């Protein structure tokens, strides 16, 4: 076959259209170069790029056979000489838009910012209807423009009340294989240290300092010392008590379970306390835990921690350690956190996700999530709600 | 917003259409439930499912605003009350069709067999234009019909001279993370044992037995013994000589390199010889080697191997060992081989790929590849040629 022909079928979807076209094409010397077919809301598009004999293409028979067969059953067809890209290039990036709701104005603002920077939209699809509306756009970004893109979509995100994430869509960068979660107000509801403090009747003081520290207004280590000192004199039994009171973030189990299906190494990195966390890590079958450790004398807390202290730099160090042991390059790691002491860890990771985060963190994170559902992380990792439900139904 | 409306835009693709529609929708109380957009060969389809106030939907203004805006620039739009699936379900399987060429008759036969078994085609796209034409169909298979489907497509594949593979498209099953290759006539061109035999002037005898063994006509262990005996009296220097003569299969480096990008554990399992293979495994930075071992006395081959012998069952055992060490469940493993002694290994693996294989193997493999390009394996693993070239250009 010495000449290229492009055949494009559109119209209202009907069964048997696909088979019919290639059966027709088989009466002409047709060999296939590319086929693309989708149906959206009962609208068929079928594009077929072929090679056929010059003799066949320069004759009305191929045309008449195709036009007759397709028009008969009620669709439209176009036929033209090509001689035209065979296969489209991969998208460079993907954009996730999550919201509850996603207004038309929000999405319209995303599409406008995209167009402004010369970014072509290659595909749009929904990735979730629950617990949040989620939409994916795969895009092609002009080289060097993707900084400008992230800045623009960040402005759009704050103004229009949706989450917007722009991620690299290349082969390696999207083979993410390792994830770490902060514990307090990320994997687990609330702040453990405040739960401990309440037992000393110091919930007020400690909560104040915690929120100061999580906004980046206080050095993490000094804030840890001031807060843990509050616990001086509590019996160590308080540790088990609080451990048994802990509630997982909504969507946490689904998140971990789905990540296990995908072969992720999973771990936690916390400035909190190991005796409280390790019990839970075991229950969640995690692969790695880094945390601080309470000092205990004669079955009583002293109000100090045992060095060395996992601080902001310590969390990045822990992630790096974990990924080295697991044999996972940093570019294929994910970190999820909510607070300013997570800043270094999020920056070290391939993908840093700020989850219901203080401004300090959301300001430097690759992506931010604002809804109280930890499983929206999965959407950022290329999973759809449909795929989660299917896998869970298969059990 | 208390009522659902579906808006469907089709026609010749133009810039700014997407932004325009949602800007229009924003003048009505519209919140988004699902957006699907593709462009194929300059044909746009944009389907938008929304919720809006009952008051707005029961009035001509929304309609007129949308119809005017879209028809003006030269596309078509439909608007209708929904009240309709929000997000489509995931496909159950994916079908790969590879050929050189892929005739219209071949693909037509695939589409017909698919339709016959009540299988719906959800998507078609090209995955490669080189070294082979490759097409992907994502499908939804009626429960219990996928055995019948594989049988039908196997008949089609032999008759029409294309490779056809049907794979499960679920979340876990497609997070493949570990792969093993047979060496001889899979990763490496030709048969090492025949190269060794030629040094003894026994290439003829050994080749005969090798091809008998690879077709499953001979017990592998006895055939190994008869063939290695042929080497009795060769100096062990022959091992290095043959090791330096080895040529990788076309596409081997691309295959391994791409699998490394994706975070695969990679290994080889062979009935061949460790002193010949380990040198190469090191060069290819593989994670695991299992092989047999030549007996050497006083720097001379004795013509025997040192037990235990990696036989047909041994290869499955090796794969299982490798996956256990790597922490990879069998369902997420891949095995590639060409011969009958690979039968147990292919059956144990999540995905068993027969590569230019003897009938005995191709008969029980999940998928078969008939072209002399090892990188066509990558297509079966969900990678496109475009993505390989992009990653390689990024270096
Ligand atoms: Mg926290
Ligand atoms: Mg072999």
């Amino acid at each position: 076959p010495k000449v290229s022909v492009l055949i494009t079928v559109t119209g209202v979807d009907q069964p048997g259209v696909t088979a019919t076209l290639f059966e027709v094409l088989s009466r002409h010397g047709v060999e296939l170069l590319n086929v693309e077919q989708v149906v959206i809301r009962h609208r068929l598009t079928l594009g077929v790029l072929v090679c056929c004999p010059a003799d066949v293409a320069d004759g009305p028979a191929l045309r008449h056979d195709v036009e007759a067969a397709i028009r008969k059953v009620g669709l439209d067809v176009s036929i033209e000489r090509s001689d035209v890209p065979i296969i489209r290039e991969p998208s460079t990036h993907t954009i996730f838009v999550l919201g509850r709701p996603i207004t038309a104005a929000a999405f319209g603002a995303v599409a406008r910012e995209v167009a402004a920077l010369g970014v072509n939209i290659d595909l749009i699809r929904g990735v979730s209807d629950y617990p949040v509306i989620g939409l994916e756009l795969r895009v092609s970004v002009p080289p060097g423009a993707d900084g400008a893109l992230r800045t623009a979509l960040n402005r759009v995100s704050s103004e229009e009340h949706v989450d917007v994430a722009v991620e690299d869509y290349t082969l390696e960068r999207r083979a993410k294989r390792l994830i770490v979660f902060d514990v307090d107000s990320t994997l687990v509801q609330g702040e453990v240290i405040e739960m401990l403090a309440a037992k000393a009747g110091a919930e007020g003081q400690v909560a104040a300092i915690t929120d100061a520290a999580m906004r980046g207004e206080l050095d993490f280590a000094q804030s840890l010392q001031q807060r843990v000192a509050t616990l001086a004199g509590l019996p160590a039994t308080v540790i088990d008590e609080v451990a048994g009171q802990l509630e997982l973030m909504p969507g946490a189990r689904t998140t971990l379970r789905t990540l296990r299906r995908l072969g992720y190494a999973c771990g936690v990195v916390s400035g909190g306390f190991r005796r409280i966390i390790e019990p839970l890590a075991e229950e969640l079958m995690l692969d790695y835990v880094a945390a601080n450790e309470l000092e205990i004398v004669d079955g009583t807390l002293t109000g100090r921690v045992v060095g060395p202290i996992i601080d902001r730099a310590g969390k990045a160090t822990a992630l790096r350690e974990f990924a080295q042991r697991a044999g996972v390059p940093m570019a294929q790691t994910v970190a999820v956190g909510n607070g300013a002491n997570d800043i270094d860890m999020l920056a070290a990771a391939g993908l840093g996700i700020a989850f219901n985060a203080k401004p300090a963190l959301r300001e430097v994170a690759d992506a931010s999530l604002s809804h109280p559902y930890l499983d929206t992380v999965l959407f950022l990792l290329g999973v759809t709600r449909g795929e989660i439900e299917a896998a869970d139904a298969i059990d």
